[PDB]
Parts: structure tokens; C-alpha cells; sequence
């Protein structure tokens, strides 16, 4: 890792171009795009050799973490000029990134494909084949103790099969069609080794998809910081080794007494406020928190923390450690 500012010249402040502090943190509209054709199926033999060529680089300078590499993958799409069109989701990686580096994550190499133009550190535009080649980059090269985190803000929708299947929508799709949730779970999670942890977060305000995570934990209305929430099994089998947790919005799950929101940025919002607190919280109780933010902020969702395995939720939140196992759940 790089650890001066002479090492490589002058590295991104992002912090110092407002991008914490001084853009939008509100929830911004999301219309539902359609139902859409059948996509193309991922070849994951020619992403993976597709990705042998790719790199990324290194945003800032941060105290390396002994026996730990850290990498990662951030997308944002717009879908400027189309009916797709949205306001808000290049202005969450901003936020994502700046969150990042104020709290000092020693990223070695980082890969931003945005659709925004004169965005500081963009690798490529959010196009089909990019997203799947760079995101087997993200994982090609894991090995025991690595750190990979994963980013998403854009269109979440639901596509034909040759019944639907839950998809993201590239800045392309119009012309090369969705990538579904299987695939997207064979990309970045069927190839982790033990002892890798990843971090994916997804700001999808219209898909519910969990990548077919094995264990969630939804932050409802009336869950207690005086409570002791635990994950729960919602499919049975497993095919992930290494550690993923993902960080996603879902409606609440409490029944409402009922006899103004904004549904674009929830997830994006919710993992910027976990890292932005600095008090070294468990799962659970920053959750709690995170979710009284989110109503605070008008957002429709609640936190959804999925991920491969029972996390004991009695654990420190960090992106950096591998999980405590919760083993009361099967």
C-alpha cells in the first residue's frame, strides 16, 4: 500500500470535495422500471478470463492492516437521458467512497464505474459487461484474510426467464439486457474462498432480493435496543465459503397500526451511518439505530442484514473481520 502523498503524487479527497458532508444524504424518487426481457445468462469461465486483464487503483493513503488486503467495486448508474432516469445513485458512491476514507478503510486497488461524467477516480461506465467482468475481478484474487467490499446504486427490477427473476439494470440495459440476482450470487459470492469477508451493499428501492443469502435479519418497528435479535434460516443449503454480508432496505416487516417517503437510497444511507458512528457498536444495536435514522430521514425502507452465515449480532460491526457464529440458529 501507499502510504505518503509523495509515494504516488496526489491522491482523491473526497471528503474535501463536499462528498460526505455537503451532498444530498435525503431520499430521492425512484421509479419502477418495467418488467424486462430475458436477460443474457452469465458465462462466469469468460468473465473470470475477461478479468485477468483488469485492475484498479489505490483512492487514498490509509494505515495498512497487517495480513489484510483490502478491495473493492463501486457502481453507479443514473441512466442519464432515459425514462430510467435517476437523480441520486452516483451521488451515493460519492458518499460511499467519502465515508470510506473518512473512516480510513486502506483500500489497495478500487474500481468505480459510474455513469456521471468529470466524477474523480472513475474506471469505466457501468455498461452489462463491465459489471460482471469487474466483479469477477473483485474476487479473482482473494486468498485468507482479505477484505472485499461491494457497492451498488441503481435500478433493482425484475426480468422474463426462458416464473420472473429479481435483476440489477447496467446503464445498458436497454441494449444488453439485466444481470439476475443467481447470477450475481455466483459472481461475487460462489467463488469466495474460507477466510475472505466481503461487504456488499445493494440500493435497489424496487427489488427485494437477498442473492439468495442463506440468513437474514430484517430491522423492523419493533425490535429494542433492550431486545436480543438473531438472524434466521430462510433457505435451506449453502454454497457460499467465505464470509458475506450484505446490507439492503426492505419494507417493515411489523404490521402497521394504520386502519411523505423517498424510496431511493436507503441501503446506501444505512451502511454510511453504521460506519459513521464511532463508538465500536454490535450488528444489532447499530441496526437500531440505523433504522431510526431512516425514519428520521423518510425513507421507506428498514435495514435488511443478510448474509452466509448466523451472524451472532452480539458482534462488533467492522468490514474488516470475519463472523462470530450464531450457533442457536441451524
Amino acid at each position: 500500500l501507499i502510504t505518503q502523498l509523495c509515494d504516488a503524487g496526489q491522491l482523491a479527497d473526497y471528503v474535501g470535495l463536499g462528498w460526505l458532508n455537503a451532498v444530498s444524504s435525503q431520499p430521492y424518487l425512484v421509479q419502477a422500471l418495467g418488467l424486462q426481457p430475458p436477460p443474457r445468462r452469465v458465462d462466469v469461465d469468460a468473465a473470470f478470463r475477461d478479468a485477468k486483464g483488469l485492475h484498479g487503483h489505490q483512492p487514498w493513503v490509509a494505515t495498512p492492516l497487517p495480513g489484510q488486503t483490502v478491495r473493492a467495486l463501486f457502481i453507479g448508474i443514473n441512466y442519464y437521458g432515459t425514462s430510467a432516469a435517476l437523480s441520486g445513485c452516483c451521488n451515493d458512491v460519492k458518499q460511499m467512497l467519502a465515508t470510506l476514507q473518512k473512516k480510513g478503510l486502506p483500500i489497495n486497488e478500487a474500481v468505480i464505474l459510474v455513469d456521471e461524467d468529470n466524477f474523480p477516480g472513475r474506471t469505466d461506465q457501468p455498461t452489462r459487461d463491465n459489471i460482471v467482468r469487474y466483479m469477477a475481478w473483485l474476487v479473482k484474487d482473494a486468498k485468507p484474510g482479505d477484505v472485499l467490499f461491494f457497492h451498488y446504486s441503481g435500478h433493482g427490477t425484475q426480468c422474463k426467464s426462458r416464473k420472473y427473476d429479481q435483476c440489477i439494470a447496467p446503464v445498458d440495459f436497454q441494449k444488453s439486457g439485466c444481470i439476475v440476482d443467481d447470477d450475481i450470487h455466483k459472481l461475487l459470492f460462489s467463488r469466495l474462498p474460507e477466510k475472505v469477508r466481503l461487504t456488499a451493499v445493494f440500493d435497489c428501492a424496487h427489488s427485494g432480493s437477498i442473492m439468495d443469502l442463506p440468513f437474514t435479519y430484517v430491522c423492523s418497528g419493533g425490535e429494542q435496543a433492550s431486545g436480543t435479535p438473531h438472524m434466521k434460516r430462510i433457505r435451506e443449503g449453502n454454497d457460499v465459503l467465505g464470509d458475506v454480508m450484505m446490507i439492503s432496505g426492505c419494507a417493515d416487516e411489523q404490521t402497521s397500526a394504520d386502519v411523505s417517503t423517498g424510496a431511493g437510497g436507503a441501503a446506501t444511507q444505512c451502511i454510511t451511518c453504521m460506519l459513521m458512528n464511532n463508538q465500536s457498536l454490535s450488528y444489532g444495536k447499530l441496526l437500531i439505530e440505523t433504522r431510526d435514522m431512516l425514519k428520521r430521514k423518510r425513507f421507506k425502507q428498514v435495514p435488511q442484514l443478510s448474509a452466509s452465515k448466523a451472524i451472532d449480532l452480539d458482534q462488533t460491526f467492522s468490514l474488516t473481520e470475519m463472523f462470530s457464529v450464531d450457533r442457536s440458529i441451524q
